[PDB]
């Protein structure tokens, strides 16, 4: 027979390990040949594969990339002029790579300039550590010249930071206390970074938007662009990024203040001082940036699959996930690509013995993710009102391990359900576990916070191409990968050259049994999506976590009895919606399990898929017109996270600081009236249709 | 049998009639107590009449009143201070009409304010006759209150002209040239307005925002509200209306420039001097406007009857028309009303024998239509995602009558044959036309402009409640009524104290033939709608529209060759996208003929429903946010008339006034941009699902 069972059968490790080495041997850097090159040879694949059609969607985008005959680099630079020390102008390259365009660490997006000055030490850089600095330490951060450390949070976020804190220019850097776990060696012996590895990775706050000069349209042949002072998410300062080596040598010299408490110390031996400016010796000396990167519009190339539907062709579940990459991208992102490559590749074993799914599979090979989600983006802007009307699910598929330990899924509520059902019904690759479910040792590794007996799933936030589906388009999203046991800062070795096949195969999956996992968890999740006679969707989720969101919210006003007495704020309307949501979604769950009848199973259906449509506001949120969820939005101060009540959470958050109390308290009213009618709104969805 | 023809033949002209003298006995004001029994009444007899569901839906929203113990008027006032001429406070009532709560006539939500100062007389203060007055005859209204006939445009749009321009105050006229036929006689002896008539109306521009205080969510118990200084659409100046006794008093003084030319120049016996202020005896003279109306949170309930659908009650067929009336509201809406309450008698006639409609249709009796489309806009904003995703077609019911020489029909292309089809299988009810269609005396009495052989049909604008369903919606909407032979001024008696039942009975329809007609097909084109397997809208008239649309925009701009040249304005994207679209609707409309399969059906009826939807950019037009319909907006020059490729035009519009040529042709090119993708992307949605 054709069902799930068939289909996980036919996928093989030993494919998948094939995939990921023909795909990790050169660089896949977004708008050069060589990801064209296998752009085109992904396409051939995928139609031999089986797929009805295999199209390449191509848009003209904005890029970054070094100049490569004038090198960014950073100088500590004396009083004469002459520079005394310079950072590296290259990682020294892995073993047995003699390859040529591999591009220097650089912060993607970042202008030019050679701002001079004072170095402070801002720790993550994070709203908090600014709030620290400023706050607390009284250290004016304008004119300077601000050194952070990776992790915790995107490093977009860091450069926005610093550049409203009056910053002339950010130092990134990768410090052993986040990117070098104790007793495994640095790379190409173990999977730590070495002291030359370093994080390359864009900077913009895009905030959704896609390619920064052509919002809310797709990039193609005739679109009409911003001019770049108008174009969206640009920093203002220059950024660049740098490895532990020459961060010690930029760190060490440093004066001013000690680090305030010991969450602002990391492993390297130096004091942590947060400046301004180096101890007395030296305090003549100064930090130079040197940044000659070009931002320039270059032609990309998404690969779409199409595995056409038996009875419901205009139904969509979507499997996507990226090919570009920094260098050679051996976990990310091409250990999910050679996941999806297989996944085509069984649903094509089965197509060719005469089945089809139910509804229609979508397959895509997305290009510039690195640079902003830039390829998804303006594919979905090009075909939102077919996504809009049509789409059911996508499921993300970017790297399937960052590390071996258990599952992480994140996902909406909606398809809760489905996970815990599918992983009860999969093997676990896990030592100890033999014979046992993935559902069983991903709950014993991961155990949720509030439930006993269940696992941790997350909240979506942003960071990769799922964003445009869920946040701006409202069609219900999920994504799952193999982890550790710092859950925002990257695998040591991210976005470094030395994330190679050799990576994967010697250190983290040598018998790819936790990439064959994954790829049950994500293929499994569209064959169900796609064939499920009902939508595997189970809207009283959705019931139970809004109950936990509003009391979040509520929770964080009430931490201003006062000022909630003062402005008659209440959150009785937002707990009505809540309440009338559960209980309308009750009765929903009782017809839909109470109904031979194909107009009453779709028009049931189009409840279903339609649901995650009614969180979103037509309007946006507040400056941000492309995250248009009201339930779920990446964090203002962390894009990688999600946050819940978004408007809300946002109108609340630092309130106390502002100098117009009844001004910001309404507008606190204001999102609790809109986040009030969207969940009522959504519950009506739901009701009987007339 | 239960078809058309049985509905249709239900119909009877002597139940409009009693319909229309029950509706128009006592004045019917938004936010009245009068108001809401009749709402209360509507309910019950739609419940009565079979109807599945009818409910009150309320909401709380900005209305203007005048102040009944401080009332508004005008004056001349001499270098003394002394008022030596007074405006009316009240229209003479109607022969038989110690009705006690009848409105004086006021402009609704005029600001207060005694603004005292020269006139300048601006013809009807269109943006043209403002551009001939301020650069040809070099005249200034700055600080000056400027006296305008009512006829041509809405007259918002004349109010934010003279604004713009500088007015302190507005005095709005209506002069017999506009609103007194030739050899007709003024009520109550004939259909035309007396010297002391006056007609109402407000004077907002709120650009499809519905409730000036809570744009963009529905104006429901728990809604925040915009402080009055941030409401949508206010004037920031007074204006007041006045009958031609009255305007014949303060032109008859004045002195300043003589009218440029005889479209200039009214019917009554003075000079049509355009000032400023009087001639020079009178020179010291000014004018005083006291204006004290209040604007007031004020409850409005719509009426909702739901029939549901036998096959597809998750679609929905609305026929929608108001309530609210300024006085009795003989003409507007009562007559369309009364067509209504028909229509619902009949559909419940045939309910009652067991027969259901396929899709739902849904019967609303708006209210606060007369403040800005307040009801109907409150309620698609609450409704909206049901109305998104199910909303198949909205029919409009206002005034079934404004004269009684023939038809007039506004509606998408979508539904232009099914017009033409319905109309040609109705009895014609002309004077000569007895055995014809409606079709054929229609065609005869009003010929397409274009076509040989066909009737003309128009674009739709705004000024009623198909406003919010249609171009903030997308969905497909239509409108028809009996005309006469200054399609924008209204028939004499509007928004008069005058527009009685005696006005219709004696002078309009004595023998509601016109009534019944009317309807005959706004209640077909509902039947059809609702019942007909395969949705009746024809994707291929849409197609030809276009290309015509195309050439008028495309000739619009060649009137700047130079300018084209300069900065490279190409159409060529914007015809290609047209091309395309005619090519995918003529290969559809192959497939839609071509196929017992219910999915393939109904995938093919969810393409024709999504086909209106398609031309929504969800990001609006210009300044305009709740116009989103790229192909049809409101005219920015006049709200009642439908303009095409509005973005493109607007960018266009006194292009050479522009003091940056280059930002101005830029913004061309954007708009054609934004056009040439949203035709394509409809034309997608068109193509083979997979
Ligand atoms: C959750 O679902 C429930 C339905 O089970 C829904 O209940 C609705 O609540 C509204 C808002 O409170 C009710 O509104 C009332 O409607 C009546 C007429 O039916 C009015 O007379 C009321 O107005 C008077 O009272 C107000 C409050 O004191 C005054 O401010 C006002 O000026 C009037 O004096 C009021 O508008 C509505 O009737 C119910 N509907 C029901 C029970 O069917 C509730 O709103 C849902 N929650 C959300 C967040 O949508
Ligand atoms: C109407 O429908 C037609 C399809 O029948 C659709 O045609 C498409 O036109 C686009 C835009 O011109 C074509 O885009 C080209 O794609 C090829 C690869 O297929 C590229 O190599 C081309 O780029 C080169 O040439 C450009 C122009 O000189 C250069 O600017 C560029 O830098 C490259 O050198 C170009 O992008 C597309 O292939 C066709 N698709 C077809 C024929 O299937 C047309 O776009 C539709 N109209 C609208 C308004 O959408
Ligand atoms: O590298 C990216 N994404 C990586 C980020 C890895 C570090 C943070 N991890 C998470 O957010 C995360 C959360 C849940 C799960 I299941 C897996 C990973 C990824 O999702 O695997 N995206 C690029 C590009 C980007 C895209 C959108 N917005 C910002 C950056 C980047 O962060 O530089
Ligand atoms: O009176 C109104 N509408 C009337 C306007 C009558 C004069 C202009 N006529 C048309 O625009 C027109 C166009 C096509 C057809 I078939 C029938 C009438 C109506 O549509 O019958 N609406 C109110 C309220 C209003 C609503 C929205 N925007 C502005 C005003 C007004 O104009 O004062
Ligand atoms: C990755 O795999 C592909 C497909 O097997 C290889 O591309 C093929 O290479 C052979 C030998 O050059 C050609 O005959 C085919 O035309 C190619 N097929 C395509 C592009 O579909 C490619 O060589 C492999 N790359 C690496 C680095 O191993
Ligand atoms: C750091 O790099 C800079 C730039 O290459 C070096 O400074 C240059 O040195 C050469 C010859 O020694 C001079 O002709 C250039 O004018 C210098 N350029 C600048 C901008 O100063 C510098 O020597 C390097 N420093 C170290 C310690 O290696
Ligand atoms: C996950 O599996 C559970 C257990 O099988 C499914 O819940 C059952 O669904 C069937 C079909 O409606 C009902 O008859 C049972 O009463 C349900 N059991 C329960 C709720 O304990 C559930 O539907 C599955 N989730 C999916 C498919 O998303
Ligand atoms: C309009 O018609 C309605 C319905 O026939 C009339 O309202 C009814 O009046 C009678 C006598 O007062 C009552 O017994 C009913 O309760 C009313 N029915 C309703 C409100 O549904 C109303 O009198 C008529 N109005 C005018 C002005 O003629
Ligand atoms: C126009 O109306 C005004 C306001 O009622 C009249 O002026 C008032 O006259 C009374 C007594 O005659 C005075 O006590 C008030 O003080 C006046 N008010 C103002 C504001 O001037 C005026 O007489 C009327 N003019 C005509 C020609 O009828
Ligand atoms: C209006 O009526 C015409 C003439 O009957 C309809 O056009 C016909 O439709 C049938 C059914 O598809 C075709 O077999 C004929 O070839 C059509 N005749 C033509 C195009 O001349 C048309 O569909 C009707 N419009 C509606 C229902 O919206
Ligand atoms: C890169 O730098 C070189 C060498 O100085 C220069 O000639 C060229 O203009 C630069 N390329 C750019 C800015 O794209
Ligand atoms: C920081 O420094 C500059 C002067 O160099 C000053 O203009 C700025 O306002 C200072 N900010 C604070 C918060 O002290
Ligand atoms: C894989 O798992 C083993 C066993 O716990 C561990 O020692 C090793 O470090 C893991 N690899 C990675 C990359 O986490
Ligand atoms: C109306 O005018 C009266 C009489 O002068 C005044 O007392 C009252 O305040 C006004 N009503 C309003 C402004 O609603
Ligand atoms: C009109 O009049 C005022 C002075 O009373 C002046 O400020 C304004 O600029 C004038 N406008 C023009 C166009 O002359
Ligand atoms: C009704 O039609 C007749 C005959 O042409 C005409 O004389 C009369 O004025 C019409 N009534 C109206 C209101 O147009
Ligand atoms: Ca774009
Ligand atoms: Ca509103
Ligand atoms: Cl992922
Ligand atoms: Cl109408
Ligand atoms: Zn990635
Ligand atoms: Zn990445
Ligand atoms: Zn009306
Ligand atoms: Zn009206």
């Amino acid at each position: 027979k054709h069902n799930m069972k068939a289909f996980l059968d036919e996928l093989k490790a030993e494919n998948i390990k094939k995939f990921l080495y023909n795909f990790t041997q050169i660089p896949h850097l977004a708008g050069t040949e060589q990801n064209f090159q296998l752009a085109k040879q992904i396409q051939s694949q995928w139609k031999e594969f089986g797929l009805d059609s295999v199209e390449l969607a191509h848009y003209d985008v904005l890029l970054s990339y070094p100049n490569k005959t004038h090198p960014n680099y950073i100088s500590i630079i004396n009083e004469d002029g002459n520079e005394i020390f310079n950072t590296s102008l290259f990682e020294p390259p892995p073993p047995g790579y003699n390859v040529s365009d591999i591009v220097p660490p650089f912060s993607a997006f970042s202008p030019q300039g050679m701002p001079e000055g004072d170095l402070v030490y801002v720790n993550y850089a994070r709203t908090e550590d600014f709030f620290k600095l400023e706050r607390d330490m009284k250290i004016n951060c304008s004119g300077k010249i601000v050194i952070a450390r990776y992790g915790k949070v995107f490093r977009g976020n860091k450069v926005k930071n610093a550049q409203l804190a009056g910053a002339k220019g950010v130092i990134l850097y990768s410090d052993p206390a986040d990117y070098f776990a104790p007793g495994v060696k640095s790379y190409p012996d173990g999977w730590n970074l070495p002291g030359g590895g370093v994080q390359r990775g864009n900077i913009l706050n895009l905030n959704g938007a896609g390619d920064p000069l052509t919002p809310g349209y797709p990039a193609n042949e005739y679109a009409y662009r911003r001019g770049i002072a108008e174009a969206v998410g640009l920093p203002s300062i220059p950024v660049h990024p740098i490895g532990y080596y020459d961060a010690q040598k930029l760190l060490e010299k440093m004066g001013g203040s000690a680090p305030p408490d010991s969450s602002w110390r990391g492993s390297l031996k130096v004091p942590y001082n947060v400046g301004p400016g180096f101890t007395g010796n030296f305090s003549t000396q100064k930090v130079k940036m040197h940044i000659h990167s070009t931002n320039e519009v270059t032609r990309i190339y998404n690969v779409i699959g199409t595995l056409r539907g038996a009875v419901e062709p205009d139904r969509y579940v979507i499997l996507g996930g990226h090919r570009d990459s920094w260098v050679f991208g051996g976990i990310d992102p091409q250990s999910g690509a050679a996941v999806v490559h297989e996944i085509v590749r069984s649903f094509g074993t089965l197509k060719k013995e005469g089945w089809r799914p139910r509804r229609t599979i979508l397959f895509a090979s997305w290009d510039a993710e690195e640079f902003g989600l830039l390829g998804s983006t303006e594919w979905a802007e090009e075909n939102s009102r077919l996504l809009q009307e049509r789409g059911v699910a996508y499921i993300n598929a970017d790297s399937s391990i960052e590390g071996n330990y258990t599952l992480r899924v994140d996902c909406t509520p909606l398809m809760y359900s489905l996970v815990h059902n599918l992983t009860k019904e999969l093997k676990s690759p896990d030592e100890g576990f033999e014979g046992k479910s993935l559902y069983e040792s991903w709950t014993k590794k991961s155990p949720s916070p509030e439930f006993s007996g269940m696992p941790r799933i997350s909240k979506l936030g942003s960071g990769n191409d799922f964003e445009v589906f869920f946040q701006r388009l409202g069609i219900a999203s999920g994504r799952a990968r193999y982890t550790k046991n710092n859950k925002f800062s990257g695998y040591p070795l991210y976005h470094s050259v030395y994330e190679t096949y050799e990576l994967v195969e010697k250190f983290y999956d040598p018998m790819f049994k936790y990439h064959l996992t994954v790829a049950q968890v994500r293929g499994g999740m569209v064959f169900e999506l796609a064939n499920s006679i009902v939508l595997p969707f189970d809207c009283r989720d959705y019931a139970v976590v809004l109950r936990k969101y509003a009391d979040k919210i509520y929770s964080i006003s009430m931490k201003h009895p006062q000022e909630m007495k003062t402005y008659s704020v209440s959150f009785d309307s937002l707990f009505s919606a809540v309440k009338n949501f559960t209980e309308i979604a009750s009765k929903f769950s009782e017809r839909l399990q109470d109904f031979s009848n194909p107009i009453v199973l779709r028009m049931m259906n189009d409840q279903l898929m339609f649901l995650e449509r009614a969180f979103i506001d037509p309007l946006g949120l507040p400056d941000r017109p492309f995250y248009r969820h009201v339930i779920y939005a990446p964090s203002s101060h962390n894009k990688y996270a999600g946050e819940s009540f978004p408007g809300i959470y946002d109108a609340l958050f630092d309130i106390e600081s502002k100098v117009d109390p009844s001004k910001a308290w309404g507008e606190v009213k204001r999102q609790i009236y809109v986040a009030a009618f969207t969940v009522q709104a959504a519950a009506e969805t739901l009701s009987e249709v007339a």
